[PDB]
């Protein structure tokens, strides 16, 4: 039954847009609908976020905190010194400004978006030592975000997370394989990545970059750019963050707030071999992943990053292994879930057979009741308590 009304808000991974972007087609729901809708058209006050897919979590999560409250994105004059890029960027509305009064949210993350949502909490939670050390330092001024002591997050949901990063990074063809994924997204809606478009249909809000597509530039010519720049070529990037290290590192200071509900979901869409311990695409599995990057996910192996047998089960994009929750260089707890749902440790909630794009919508598949799942989602975290007494 229903403990909490708070509103739900939807997060992207590496890959996402606004709902006017993308002529009107959904990161959440793809060729399937409008999740966010049917959310709402059944009591659940639902909002989406969209932040810079190839961004660093932490600029996502800048993004977020000024998406959500309002204001100009401030990403730490800290953070902006170190790695050579604008200190403030874009300016929002606001989505909830009821956070500022004192409410809070569920955040459902998909992929990437998992570490992002991760990180607001910590931020919102502890703010940065490191921001506030240098704001008095140097005499700027500070976000709030940095200071510490918000408490806006009751739950974070995610689904296929690379928590430990993805094995993804390491072929050899990386670079070009993950550009030629954001072009399969853009065939998913329905849009071509040779055509000059006038219109923006999909912006990566590079703002604090100062990179954008020009006129007359398609998405493959702008790819090109991207892939030469600093959001592919710095350490202050979504490519950095989704590597083994990279997630290594964060999970060194993104902890668990012991405030906050976790829940992790696995996806997989493969099969073991015969002879041999890989892992393979099933029938179904999104064509692009299916024959660029499955194959290698399933059988890539790495002892200087213990990635073992256990790494090769995927989702075709994401090693079911790094979905349960931060394991690699975490404090953090996960517990299965047994019926009870936890605060403050994450309770992993399984895994299904669904895979890295089917899980949104992006992708078809009719035996996967996507409806279903996200509305039951809804009601569980519906369903989570402000506090707890102990108990027998
Ligand atoms: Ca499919
Ligand atoms: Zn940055």
């Amino acid at each position: 039954s229903r403990a909490n009304d708070a509103p739900i808000v939807l997060l992207h991974g590496f890959t996402g847009w606004g709902r006017e972007e993308m002529f009107g087609f959904k990161y959440w729901g793809g060729v399937r609908g409008d999740i966010e809708q049917w959310l709402n058209d059944n009591g659940y006050r639902t909002y989406t976020l969209a932040v810079g897919p190839l961004s660093s979590n932490w600029d996502r999560a800048c993004e977020a905190y000024a998406q959500l409250v309002g204001g100009t994105v401030d990403y730490g004059a800290a953070h902006a010194a170190k790695h050579g890029h604008a200190r403030f960027g874009r300016t929002y509305p606001g989505l909830l400004p009821e956070l500022k009064r004192g409410g809070r949210i569920h955040i459902i993350a998909h992929s990437q978006g998992g570490q992002t949502a991760r990180m607001l909490v910590s931020l919102l939670e502890n703010g940065s030592q490191e921001e506030r050390e240098y704001a008095k330092a140097h005499n700027v001024s500070l976000s709030p975000l940095f200071e510490g002591g918000h408490h806006f997050v009751l739950s974070v949901t995610t689904i296929a997370t690379p928590h430990d990063g993805t094995t993804l990074v390491n072929m050899v063809d990386f670079t070009d394989r993950f550009f030629d994924l954001q072009k399969a997204v853009l065939k998913a809606a329905a849009v071509a990545s040779n055509v000059p478009y006038t219109s923006q249909v999909y912006d990566f809000k590079l703002d604090q970059w100062g990179l954008r597509r020009q006129p007359g530039e398609s998405f493959d010519q702008y790819f090109e750019r991207l892939k030469r720049s600093p959001v592919w070529t710095s350490t202050d990037t979504a490519r950095y963050d989704l590597s083994v290290p990279g997630a290594c590192k964060l999970n060194q200071w993104v902890k668990a707030s012991p405030n906050t509900y976790y829940l992790s979901f696995a996806t997989e869409r493969t099969y073991r071999g015969a002879l041999t311990g890989n892992y393979y695409p099933e029938l179904g599995m999104n064509a692009f992943s299916a024959v660029v990057c499955a194959p290698f996910l399933g059988s890539y192996r790495n002892a200087t990053l213990g990635i073992d047998d256990r790494w090769l089960e995927n989702d075709g994009i994401v090693n079911a292994f790094s979905m349960n929750g931060p394991k690699r260089c975490s404090t953090d707890r996960i517990v299965p879930y047994d019926g009870t749902i936890k605060k403050g440790v994450w309770n992993d909630m399984g895994t299904y057979n669904v895979d890295h794009l089917e899980v949104i919508g992006v992708d078809p598949n009719p035996l996967f009741d996507i409806r279903a799942f996200y509305l039951r989602l809804a009601e569980q975290l519906a369903s989570l308590q402000p506090h707890h007494h102990h108990h027998h």
